[PDB]
């Protein structure tokens, strides 16, 4: 029912992250993203461990929908919406604190 991808990294394990949610692709706010969740997203896609989680638009601005915000992560959870969140649709950020992931597999 839902999906993830990296964006605009050169590479399928780097870049913005983006979660399909009600069949819209959104971005994740930056508020609480740290290398604990960067984990998750990094061993949900096959990518290795996480050699960062970089903040403030990185890998650029989404121009819609902005699905999460204060994700925190354990780091050993197996899909990012499986962390704790504070629900769906971020009612507090703007695009300049969209999230990003750089992991081992890059290359
Ligand atoms: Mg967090």
């Amino acid at each position: 029912s839902l999906a993830l991808r990296l964006v605009n990294g050169g590479d399928r394990c780097q870049g913005r992250v983006e979660v399909l949610y009600q069949g819209s692709w959104g971005t994740v706010c930056d508020d609480s993203w740290d290398t604990n969740d960067a984990n998750v997203v990094c061993r949900q896609l096959g990518c290795g461990w996480a050699m960062s989680a970089p903040g403030n638009a990185r890998f650029g601005q989404g121009s819609g929908p902005i699905v999460l915000d204060d994700v925190r992560c354990s780091g050993h959870e197996s899909y990012l919406w499986s962390c704790p969140h504070n629900g769906w649709l971020s009612h507090n950020c703007g695009h300049s604190e969209d999230a990003g992931v750089i992991c081992s597999a890059v290359n």
